[PDB]
This record gives C-alpha cells, sequence and structure tokens, in this order.
C-alpha cells in the first residue's frame, strides 16, 4: 500500500491548480510537517513551471524524435551539415528535457538545484524513499 | 477564450484531492463568490463521490457493454431468460450510470438534485451558461 499526502497548489488568481500524489515509506514521515511542505512546494513549483511528465522515461519516442527532427531541419536550413544539425539538435534537447520534465527542471526555490536533487535532498535529511509518483496541472483555457 | 475558475477541494487527511475546471461566460462571474462557491462544491462532491467521467457521452462503448453483459450473465446465471436479463440488465446500467458519471449523480449536499440540475439551477441564478469541463481526482494509493 502507499504512504504519502496528495499535496496541492491554488494559484491566487485561481486560474491554475495542481493536485501531486507523494510517496513516502510511513505514515509518521507522510504526517510531518517537512514531508507536507516538500509535498506542497512540489505542488507550486508544477503550476509555476508546467513540466509535462515526471520523468524523461515518460516521453513518447516519436514525441522526442519529432521535437529532435525540427531541430535539426531548422540547423539544416540554416546551412549547417547534418553531423553539425545533429550536435545543435542534442542541446536543444538537453533544453527540451528541462522545458517539458519535473525531474530535470530548476527548483522555483532555489533553481541552483534540480527537482530530482531536492528529492534526493529530502531522502537524506526524512531518511525513508520519496517518490513523486504523478500529478495534475490545471490552467484556464489550456 | 475560456473564462471561469479552477477549483478544488482537498480532503482534510490530504488523501484525495480534486481539481475542476468550472467555465463562464464572464470573469465577472467568474470572480463572483456564488460561482466560485459553486466550483468549490462540485470539486468537494467529486472528491466524495469519485465520478469517473462528466457525462454519459464519455463512456467507451465497449466499458458500457462489458458491464452490462456482466448483469446479463448473471440474471442468466440465475436461470432468467436472455430477455428478462436484458431489462435487469438495463436497469443495473442506469445505477451504473450514477455510479461513474458526475452529471448523473445525486449532489453531496442534496441528494434531491442530480449534479447536472445543481447546474441548471446555477444558470438560471447566476445567468451565464455554466460548464464543467474536466476534473481530476487523486486519492492516496488508488
Amino acid at each position: 500500500a502507499r504512504e504519502g499526502i496528495i499535496g496541492h497548489y491554488i494559484h491566487h488568481n485561481q486560474r491554475v491548480g495542481v493536485l501531486v500524489e507523494l510517496n513516502c515509506e510511513t505514515d509518521f514521515v507522510a504526517r510531518n510537517e517537512l514531508f507536507q511542505n516538500l509535498a506542497k512546494d512540489l505542488a507550486m513549483h508544477i503550476a509555476m513551471m508546467n513540466p509535462r511528465y515526471v520523468s524523461a522515461e515518460e516521453i513518447p519516442a516519436e514525441e522526442l524524435e519529432k521535437e529532435r527532427q525540427i531541430y535539426i531541419q531548422a540547423a539544416l536550413n540554416e546551412g549547417k551539415p547534418q553531423q553539425i544539425a545533429e550536435k545543435i539538435a542534442e542541446g536543444r534537447l538537453k533544453k527540451y528535457l528541462e522545458e517539458v520534465v519535473l525531474l530535470e527542471q530548476p527548483f522555483v526555490k532555489d533553481d541552483k538545484v534540480k527537482v530530482k536533487e531536492l528529492i534526493q535532498q529530502a531522502i537524506a535529511k526524512i531518511g525513508e524513499n520519496i517518490v513523486v509518483r504523478r500529478f495534475c496541472r490545471f490552467e484556464l483555457g489550456a
């Protein structure tokens, strides 16, 4: 069975809302405010940063390749030979992962830390494995 | 463009959370507490009642038929001839719609009103078309 909480964040303008399931090992940690603040902060980060996936593995190979091809064609359209265009696309893909993947995004409260490192920091402090299971972000009109 | 708000409800035990996009015609109504209370109440209803769809049209024909066949086979397994089993299944399907469809569920704050009628009541009072666009319900461990 899963332990943890459903963290959330509702923007003051009530135009953006997020729910996030943050899992841990025990109800004791789940009830703890340190863990509760982490779920709350993750929910706020998601609302502000709009990631589409929790992790890189969730991106469809077709979605990834299409984006990569856009990068490639653009460079090719710049007169860049295939080999260069591929390296350029390589870099833009890394950026693309930071645009859409939660764990790869710099944390809203400290952009010097990626969300995945924030999580490792929490596991080290708290002492239990912590996992962001899923999240849902609704934005008015989008 | 869409007007309205993202309503929400987080259970006190933080084990269930819901976001609901409630749409209206103007920002003036969207900012209004009557509309805001309706979005809030819909979000609470969803959290407590666990509907899977907003409306009946969203149910997969395969999901519906499978459920209907369970009803039918059960009655057939009771020695009920096909014609009777079909009428029994007909009734259980109506109930099935009330189990999983939001608009067909009796409102948590007044079970004498289906959520769809609550909405018609709000449109009559408020004076603008109101639509539940979508909702997301997260439950810890489920």
